[PDB]
C-alpha cells in the first residue's frame, strides 16, 4: 500500500554556486523544495535536515589525500594547489567554488542519513534530491561531482543488506558507481544512458563486470531522441528480470532529470510522466528504496520532475495547474507541471530497443 517517505533537505543548498556559465545549478534543489511545499506535499512526508558528512565518513570510499584536498582548497588559495588540482581533476567541469566542501557534506549527508533510516526500518522510502552525484571516483572529481554520495550510501546499506540494486536513469552513464562495485556481486548496477560521442564515454553494453562481479553490471546504451513509449517498453521488462534473478533486499534509484525533453545538456525526449514511470515501476517491488537526484540542466523541468516523483513516492495525486510559488515566473508561459515532448526524431528504432534488451536478457540468464 502507501509507504512512509522521509525527505532530506538543507535550506542552504540552493546558495552554492558553480560559477558563471556552469550548467550545474544547486538552486534547482531549492526550486524543487518550494514547488513541493506549495503543492502541500510536506503534509504526508517526514522532512529532515541532513547532518554535514564528516571527512571521515567520506573516506569510507574516497582516499584520505583526496578528501583532505577538498577540505582545504578555496578560490583564495587555488594558486598554491595547481599540482593537486590536476591530479584530482578539479578545473573546468569540477571548479573550485566558495563552500565546495560544505556542498559535498550536505549532498552526502542526505544520502547517508537516508540509508541509515532505511537500515533501521524506520521508513520505506528516503529521498535526497541533492545527491546522485554518480561520476565521482575514489581519488578524482568528475562531471560536476566531487564526492560520490551514492557509493557511500550503498556502503551504508551493505551493513544490513546482502544484495543492493542500483538503477540509474540519468542520461549520462553512472561510471563512478559502476567502477566502485565492478568486481563484487553484493551490488548490481543498472544504467540506461546515451552512448556514443557523449560523456563520460563508458557504459558499452559489453561492459558487464569482472571477477566476482561478472554479470553484475548492466548497461543499456541508447541513441538521441528516446521517448516515453520506447523507454517504458524496455525499463519494466529489464527491471522485472533483474528483480527476479538478483533478488535485492534494498534499491537505490538515481533520478537524473537530464534525460527529459528540452534539457540543456541532454538529447533525450522523455516527459515528466515517462521519467516518473521508472519510479512507479521500482516502487511496485515493495523494497526499501533510496531515491536520489543527479543531472538536470533546464531547471524549471528539473523542479517539475522531482516534485512529481516525490508525489509518486507518496501516492499523492497533484494537479497539473502549478500552485503559486517563489519561482512562479520560471514556469511560464504555461505554468503547468507536465511537459510536452519535442518533434525530435527517435534514433532508437523499436528493433534496436528489442535487440539490446535481448542481449541484456542473455547476460541476466548467467546469474546463479
Ligand atoms: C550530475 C550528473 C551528470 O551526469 O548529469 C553530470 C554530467 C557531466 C557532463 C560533463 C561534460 N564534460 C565533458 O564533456 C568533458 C570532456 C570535457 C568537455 C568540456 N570541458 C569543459 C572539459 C572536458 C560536460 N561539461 C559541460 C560544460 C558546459 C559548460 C561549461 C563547462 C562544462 C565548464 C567550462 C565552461 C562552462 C563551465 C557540458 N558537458
Ligand atoms: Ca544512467
Ligand atoms: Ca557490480
Ligand atoms: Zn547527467
Amino acid at each position: 500500500g502507501k509507504k512512509k517517505v522521509c525527505y532530506y533537505y538543507d535550506g542552504d543548498i540552493g546558495n552554492y554556486y558553480y560559477g558563471q556559465g556552469h550548467p550545474m545549478k544547486p538552486h534547482r534543489i531549492r526550486m524543487t523544495h518550494n514547488l513541493l511545499l506549495n503543492y502541500g506535499l510536506y503534509r504526508k512526508m517526514e522532512i529532515y535536515r541532513p547532518h554535514k558528512a564528516t571527512a571521515e565518513e567520506m573516506t569510507k570510499y574516497h582516499s584520505d589525500e583526496y578528501i583532505k584536498f577538498l577540505r582545504s582548497i578555496r578560490p583564495d588559495n587555488m594558486s598554491e594547489y595547481s599540482k593537486q588540482m590536476q591530479r584530482f581533476n578539479v578545473g573546468e567541469d569540477c571548479p573550485v567554488f566558495d563552500g565546495l566542501f560544505e556542498f559535498c557534506q550536505l549532498s552526502t549527508g542526505g544520502s547517508v542519513a537516508g540509508a541509515v533510516k532505511l537500515n533501521r526500518q524506520q521508513t520505506d522510502m528516503a529521498v535526497n534530491w541533492a545527491g546522485g552525484l554518480h561520476h565521482a571516483k575514489k581519488s578524482e572529481a568528475s562531471g560536476f561531482c566531487y564526492v560520490n554520495d551514492i557509493v557511500l550510501a550503498i556502503l551504508e546499506l551493505l551493513k544490513y543488506h546482502q544484495r543492493v540494486l542500483y538503477i540509474d536513469i540519468d542520461i549520462h552513464h553512472g561510471d563512478g558507481v559502476e567502477e566502485a562495485f565492478y568486481t563484487t556481486d553484493r551490488v548490481m548496477t543498472v544504467s540506461f544512458h546515451k552512448y556514443g560521442e557523449y560523456f563520460p564515454g563508458t557504459g558499452d553494453l559489453r561492459d558487464i563486470g569482472a571477477g566476482k562481479g561478472k554479470y553484475y553490471a548492466v548497461n543499456f546504451p541508447m541513441r538521441d531522441g528516446i521517448d516515453d513509449e520506447s523507454y517504458g517498453q524496455i525499463f519494466k521488462p529489464i527491471i522485472s528480470k533483474v528483480m527476479e534473478m538478483y533478488q535485492p533486499s534494498a534499491v537505490v534509484l538515481q533520478c537524473g532529470a537530464d534525460s527529459l525533453s528540452g534539457d540543456r545538456l541532454g538529447c533525450f525526449n522523455l516527459t515528466v510522466k515517462g521519467h516518473a514511470k521508472c519510479v512507479e515501476v521500482v516502487k511496485t517491488f515493495n523494497l526499501p528504496l533510496l531515491m536520489l537526484g543527479g543531472g538536470g540542466y533546464t531547471i524549471r523541468n528539473v523542479a517539475r520532475c522531482w516534485t512529481y516523483e516525490t508525489a509518486v513516492a507518496l501516492d499523492c495525486e497533484i494537479p497539473n495547474e502549478l500552485p503559486y510559488n517563489d519561482y512562479f515566473e520560471y514556469f511560464g508561459p504555461d505554468f503547468k507541471l507536465h511537459i510536452s515532448p519535442s518533434n525530435m526524431t527517435n534514433q532508437n528504432t523499436p528493433e534496436y530497443m528489442e535487440k539490446i534488451k535481448q542481449r541484456l536478457f542473455e547476460n541476466l540468464r548467467m546469474l546463479p
